[PDB]
């Protein structure tokens, strides 16, 4: 019954019970919701957008000069059509902020991303408390569970990309659930180009200006014992939609022990988060002894 | 007075003198013309288009599987937005046909490119004879001059690409003339996305279905003693234009001695074609003695 | 009690029972043996060696020209010390021979590798029959089990490399067992630079001229139900040892169902070989449902 | 009459005239000399050596983990023999110190390279004054000429590498002169593996412990009007020689106008240093008009 667009300002007013029930429905039946009025000004978001696209334009002009020169060595003229327009870089925020160390950024850009990261962290931890309330758990339970020793892993994937040549090329393309905790996507434009899978069929995430698309990953499903499931999805670059994405991942800390909350109890396993990501990466079957056991299980 | 669109069938009929004068004007004042009715059926061109896009789709599906796997090693989920959609490969035709050796092609594809290359070679050599006539030179003079010992260098750059994220990113992007002989561009769609520079300003090459965009390179300017100049240009991927290009270069042979025709005589130099491409590639100033002389000249 | 050096000519003579018992001991307690007098002339091996090093020298001279040119673009002089001396390429033999398709080889080289591959296949299948006899299995049981539908996967990794800068850099470097069936290593020089792990400690494979170092992989351990174990090992480039390796892998076919032989019966699993290599590669935990089950097992 | 080994401490003592004449001979007839007792303690050099090799060992262990993982995706086991042992990175000192920005270094390492760079700068500027005296020029003339506006380009190439597989592979390998000003090489071991060309034949640079191999580049030849020539040379990794190099280049500033000193006057050209490096890189013949003129000259 339509995608959950949720006005987050309504959670400190008279329409709170409706808004929290809307979040509850989203968490249980969609695994995805779109936030508006979320305590991050348009001032801040447009500043992030303007400067990211500025940095992107520098990288593309630099890339073309290098392409023209490298192609010229082969006795070949580089065209603009030979461009790899894709550019992606990651920024660590927690536990240690890696914005200082990332190459080729303005200082004014670095400051705004430190500010932007601080604001999202509060939003993420606010949302986790709203989930804690809907689930019937104490405030900061999910923040606590995500902490481990050092603290939770938090970071932003900043990517700029062209549109797809034709949509039919993305026909038999593989989808996924996010392995992490909670994910917050900020984009330019209205159109995200993001689809999710509900009851066998693709639904587009509706376009909204100045919105944050939130979704739940595999860890929240383990902690909620299957109640809040991580849903299948895929992001596709639309012809006249978004061409810039800022996916911010708030996952548990490396050494954090993840398990279903005792109260919320067919049964999801107990494990350390780094082991889950080591299974995901495929490092846990480099020795032969693991492999024989896994083949015995299958 | 509008871009030269030239119906090549008219060169064996009553409207020949007009058509040859149209080619003459194009050669002298545009360095570029667009051919229609050129002795290559729509049957053949659409067969080249269909199968190239088929091969492109295989490469992109393969590239995504590898991207998903390689990104997964870093504990990162690959999105479709992370795709490098650019794919380019070259096919040698003359003097030795390298279609047999190029990896990852269908046999049905290889055959059609051998056929397509044979047809373009005849078209290129036909066009060169039409230029020979307009200039006042014997039939096959330009074919002869291009030959050297082994024969002329002929090959096709086959590229598939996405559209540019925004046209403003291609604002301060560098243009060029082609270093070679004569260049024949076949694309999908009507819109080439190709602009050329005439009297300080960009003119778009008009869209035409089933056309071959011909243009003259630096060598024909040397051979014509500045009469047929190689013009500045740049190709840009339009949002809903062409996303496939087949640039076929008919250049002189490596050891071919290029110089202005004695009859057509401020004075263009004499040189071997490989030396020109070695200057272009920047191999001719690796030793210090060349560099001191070049700095003495400047 | 010393590494098993096995003269294979002795298997059709009076010293056969001793030689087969030597193979039995090697298969059970070493997982590794070194063959001499193996039905491949020194004529053939030296022809393989001479031409591989010839092809390697072409690739290195070509690589330096490209390195000098690519570095020159950055205003930097390339030194010989900037060389990546490592060069590796794979040749498929069975089920479909890919020697025809591999780029940048002489025809005389291609022919000898087709011959060399044919000879090794016979040697591998001979050795498998000798193992079949020692185990108490019918002739061609292991060849049969490896077959599947199309046939067994057979191919050669051809690599050329420099020596290690210092041996201490290879101190905390990870070792492994081979995932495949049976592996046959041919090298230049006497010194392989190959060590294997027996009872907690590294033993060098002894140097022998014109030898083939054979070893058993994980699949033969599954088929023998732990009787012939695949042993840990690592190959290291010695300062004045081998600088060329030809590791030939005779593994089961993709769709071959591997399981312990009924007669030889704590219990090794049943599985298709492609699933084992998909676990090895880490493709079998890209979806979330597999991961939750694996974490439930641990 | 043997390579010039020069004790630099002797320039403030009774054997000064002999030592300066030794430098004069080296500058005129060798283009190369080896310094000992040069005002940089063994304390400092061994500290640079120890920590660089430490950083190198971290990079190689990291590279192997990535190699094992990336190869595992293809169903292939990575061996130690598959290692690219080559590792090179550049450090800018003047005009702006880029040691702060270079990734993956210890802070203790960064400090020592800032100290090491400060000491070499003084040595380089000392040597330039000694050349100024031998030539008959005022103190700091070469420092002045190198300055331009911002200051001289100064930086260190820090590289670690394996030995060459066989010396015959480096048979037909191309040599060069250095395009810059003055170059100072510090290595581990005694054996540099460095040869230079004098009267048609290769001479090895003699091995010396704790030495700095100095040589003159193309710019000093222009400034001295051919009197101090930049000599041909090549560095080769010896089997049991040096496996670490620190080539420090003290070149003129980008905008510095280089020309023969009026007093020292067949005639070397006047030019800005960035134009010389743009000719070297091959950027100055991307447009057609330059190319026609260059072919007219030839
Ligand atoms: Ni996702
Ligand atoms: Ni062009
Ligand atoms: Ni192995
Ligand atoms: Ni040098």
């Amino acid at each position: 019954e339509n995608f959950p667009i949720i006005s987050l300002d309504k959670v400190n007013g008279v329409e709170r019970a409706a808004t929290m029930e809307m979040i509850k429905d989203a968490c249980e039946n969609w695994g995805f919701f779109e936030l508006v009025n979320h305590g991050i000004p348009r001032e801040v978001m447009d500043t992030v957008e303007k400067m990211t696209k500025g940095h992107y334009k520098k990288c593309m002009e630099q890339r073309f000069k290098e392409l023209v020169a490298s192609k010229a060595l082969e006795g070949v003229q580089a065209e603009v059509t030979d461009m790899d327009w894709e550019s992606t870089f990651f920024l660590k925020h927690l536990p240690i902020s890696n914005i200082s160390e990332v190459p080729d950024l303005d200082e004014e850009y670095r400051e705004v991303m430190r500010d932007f990261a601080k604001r999202l962290e509060k939003l993420a931890e606010e949302l986790l408390d709203l989930l804690c309330e809907n689930l019937g758990l104490e405030k900061g339970y999910l923040k606590n569970a995500f902490y481990g020793s050092k603290g939770p892993n938090f970071g932003t994937k900043v990517s700029n990309y062209p549109p797809c040549p034709k949509p039919d090329l993305i026909k038999g393309l593989r989808a996924h659930t996010d392995a992490g905790g909670i994910i917050l996507l900020f984009q330019d434009d209205k159109v995200s180009g993001l689809q999710l899978l509900k009851d066998g069929q693709w639904i587009d995430v509706p376009p909204m200006r100045h919105s944050i698309v939130v979704n739940l990953g595999d860890q929240l499903e383990v902690i909620t014992n299957g109640k809040y499931k991580s849903v299948m999805h895929r992001v596709i670059a639309q012809k006249d939609g978004a061409r810039m994405s800022l996916a911010s991942f708030y996952n548990p800390g490396s050494d954090a022990v993840i398990y279903p909350a005792p109260a919320l109890v067919q049964v999801y396993p107990k494990f350390v988060f780094d082991d889950y990501m080591k299974l995901y990466a495929g490092l846990k079957f480099q020795a032969k002894e693991p492999r024989f056991e896994a083949m015995k299980a299958m």
